[PDB]
């Protein structure tokens, strides 16, 4: 049964085995047999004597694998896969790698184990996913992410059957992209996943020169560097963005080339390979920019050639680009204004053009439905601001000429929303570097939670207040509804303090009057204090990074606003002929040059 | 607040008018006690820590 | 007017020339809401800058 | 406010099988990297039958390293398992009773006649 | 900066002695787990907490 054969395994008694073997000959019931599997798990003989293992070493395993070559059921015995939810799809190779004794691995790598099994059980899943290990869901991947460089070595390299290290999961993950997910910005972890990582990639390239590891990409459409971009895994993204391979033969999967380096400074060529995509490929700055939200994104972007990247796209086209779009709004806006302003006092829409002032309104309002246009047409093909501010502008249109008169407050109220969105309400850089509007946090949304804690604490007041005054009819919730005006024109200005006339006691009122007006003032001056503790204290790192996130916000919008070829024509760094490449032609790739300097 | 509320029910008992202004003082602090609840918030976190008891004792 | 009502010794005679009363008056609370936002910026730089001068400064 | 020993004595294990009773977190199930440790709470959560290390940490510690303590592990865990559990639902509870019975007080008080005496 | 997090576990403590002793252990943390055997040689009952955590060294 069930039952004996479990303990006999656990205590790695052997005799009784050997006892049991002719009884599992005679019944030609195999190891596999339903009533030797495990209900609950699906679990296996071996499996279950691969997990308790006393010194490394007992003799349990290959009396299982002899008794199971000799009953001819070997290759469906060792691929019995774990069927509950918890444990889905495991295998007894995948037993063998987690418990870190190599002589069990390539034993059942002899025997026939499967190589490309797939463990897609729930403990298995990313941790996020309601799950525990993600390994990468292989052997290969497990062997890789529990730190066994032997394992992985054999498993790539051995005659019974070769590992495919360009395997991709169920989830698309490659090995590479299982390492990065195990990563955490640790010393010892990004150590050993950096130096793994090394490892595979070089091993890839030298058994087939032409494919690169890293080309291989998630089913999402990410690739390891775009995932460690992502996801935000600082240490292998650090590595992956300067890997240098002193190895000559296999130099093509470096990308930080030195092209000379006297004393401290270092001048390096460092590959843009899906960093200035140009379009043809995501890049890793717009997934830095906008995707992650880890604040290991401030570090992300201080990486030398990203951070060189974005200053050379500012010299280019950042800066002159930015100007023209603030001074063509402003521009534009000035004209909204004088439009509104100067709109005709008398007549009924459509209104008529005589003089040559008209014409100029006329002129000024086509110019209006330009900008209402593009603004429509941009975010059609989606900025919710400028999209109502556009459909705004459109509808008053609309209205002056079919003649309703109600388009001078749709008008007007995209006037105040367009001035706010370039002035309050900034997507990327302030028009102004020194702007009075740039040092508060507070938003219109926001405002509302601002003033319901001031309703509800004066409510609550007044309430309590009204009871005493209710002597002075007076009982009518009506009085309690005046009293509630009187005391917030009270609390707002000056009022003769006529309810002490209501009033029994003045005393007791002056008293609460009191004490009520400096809670007030002392909850005032504490959400108040907040933001200017916030601008005295928040500012040391903060504000530095918080600007460099909206530079590189406003040089990633103009860079994509532009047009494919416009954008191929300001493309940064110069095609190098770094070296001979593995066909034997040279090879040519965009790079950039970074004079780093490190004082020893 | 529970002493005056307490003081104000012996005051409506022993039949003195100035139960009234006690009992409504003690309703006054009990719309500050609330604020208890308030403490977790982002907004009057740091009014309802320490100010609404150090504060209104000083 | 305007400058009335934003200090305070405004009145709301304004509201009956115009129109349509709920435009004007969401725009009204807007402009209120920032120039409250300007005058708290002013004060706000106001009172960084004079605590810059501190103890050892001064 | 001794942060070490305090981490130590919460995080005690012992290999010696005679004395391996006075361990207080003990390993359950591991897989590779990631293990599950069972925290033994004792004086971490007596359910008020004795003073118990949470409530001595987060009153009547005056200490600035009150914050690293209640950083570790299962004390902080601990506190978000109570919060989850029934944290928020009595939060809530106690904040509606709060203010149904101030509307209450409020209400009486107002409706109150107070005819003469 | 560090204040909310002892304010909420100010909060959920209270609200956790607002209860009854014997509502307080119907709401107990963590689950009795046989440790071991003691010096006298009976099996530990202890109320333990699983908490899960790596190690990469
Ligand atoms: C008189 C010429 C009127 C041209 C109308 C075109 C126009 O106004 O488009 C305006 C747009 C870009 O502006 P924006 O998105 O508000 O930029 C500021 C940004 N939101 C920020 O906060 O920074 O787009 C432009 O700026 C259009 C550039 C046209 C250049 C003509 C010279
Ligand atoms: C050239 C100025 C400009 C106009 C419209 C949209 C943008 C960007 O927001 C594209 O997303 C820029």
């Amino acid at each position: 049964n069930r039952p004996i054969l479990f303990d006999i395994v656990s205590r790695g008694s052997t005799a009784d085995l050997d006892g049991l073997l002719p009884f599992l000959l005679t019944h030609k019931k195999r190891l596999t047999d339903e009533e030797f599997r495990e209900p609950s798990t699906g679990k296996t003989c071996l499996p279950k004597a691969l997990l308790n293992l006393s010194n490394g070493r007992n003799d349990t395993i290959p009396v299982l694998l002899d008794i199971a070559e000799r009953t001819g059921n070997m290759r469906e015995f060792i691929n019995s896969p774990f069927r509950d939810i918890y444990y889905r799809g495991q295998t007894a190779l995948h037993i063998a790698i987690e418990r870190r004794c190599k002589h069990y691995v390539e034993l059942l790598v002899a025997q026939g184990a499967d190589v490309h099994a797939q463990a897609r059980g729930r403990f298995f899943q990313p941790k996020d996913e309601g799950g525990y290990f993600y390994f990468g869901e292989l052997p290969l991947s497990l062997a890789a992410c529990t730190n066994q460089p032997h394992i992985v070595n054999y498993l790539t390299e051995n005659p019974h059957k070769k590992a495919d290290m360009r395997r991709q999961d169920s989830r698309g993950n490659t090995v590479l992209h299982a390492l990065v997910a195990i990563a955490d910005n640790t010393r010892e972890n990004t150590k050993f996943v950096t130096k793994m990582y090394d490892l595979l990639l070089l091993k890839c390239a030298r058994l087939f020169p032409d494919s690169n590891l890293e080309a291989v990409l998630n089913n999402d459409g990410l690739s390891p560097l775009m995932m460690a971009a992502k996801t935000g895994k600082i240490g292998i993204f650090q590595h992956i963005i300067r890997r240098e391979v002193t190895d000559e033969d296999t130099r093509h999967l470096s990308r930080k080339f030195k092209d000379w380096a006297y004393g401290p400074v270092y001048s390096s060529l460092y590959d843009l390979s899906s960093l200035d995509t140009c379009g043809e490929e995501a890049s890793v700055l717009e997934i830095l920019v906008y995707n992650s939200k880890i604040e290991n994104r401030h570090e992300m972007l201080a990486v030398e050639p990203i951070n060189e990247l974005l200053r050379d796209k500012w010299r280019k086209f950042g800066a002159v680009s930015f100007y023209i779009n603030v001074v063509s709004y402003l521009c534009a806006m000035v004209i909204f204004t004088l439009t509104a302003y100067y709109q005709p006092l008398e007549g009924t829409p459509p209104y008529p053009y005589r003089t040559t002032v008209d014409y100029l309104r006329l002129a000024g309002e086509v110019i209006t439905l330009f900008t209402g246009v593009l603004f429509f047409f941009t975010n059609i093909k989606f900025q919710l601001l400028y999209f109502i501010y556009s459909v705004l502008v459109i509808v008053s249109a609309a209205l002056y000429l079919a003649g309703i008169e109600a388009y001078l407050a749709v008008m007007v109220f995209a006037l105040v929303l367009g001035w706010m969105n370039a002035l309050y309400f900034t997507r990327g850089l302030k028009l102004t570097g020194t702007y009075s509007i740039m040092i508060q946090k507070i938003l219109f949304k926001d405002l509302f939670r601002f003033l319901l804690v001031y309703l509800l604490f004066m409510i609550g007041y007044a309430s309590a207040l009204v009871s005493l005054l209710n002597p002075c009819s007076c009982r009518d919730s009506e009085t309690f509804s005046t009293f509630l005006l009187d005391l917030f024109k009270l609390t707002i200005g000056m009022g003769d303090l006529e309810m002490l006339s209501s009033t029994k006691y003045p005393v007791v009122f002056i008293i609460l009057l009191v004490t009520y007006i400096i809670l007030t003032f002392v909850l005032l001056l504490n959400m108040l204090i907040a933001l200017m503790g916030e601008t005295v204290g928040q500012v040391s790192k903060e504000s530095k990074h918080i600007w460099k996130l909206q530079w590189a916000t406003t040089i990633l919008d103009i860079e994509r606003s532009f047009p494919v070829f416009l954008r191929k024509a300001f493309r940064s760094g110069e095609m190098v002929t770094v070296g001979k490449s593995s066909d034997g032609t040279p090879d040519r790739r965009w790079c950039f040059r970074v004079d780093e300097v490190n004082w020893s």
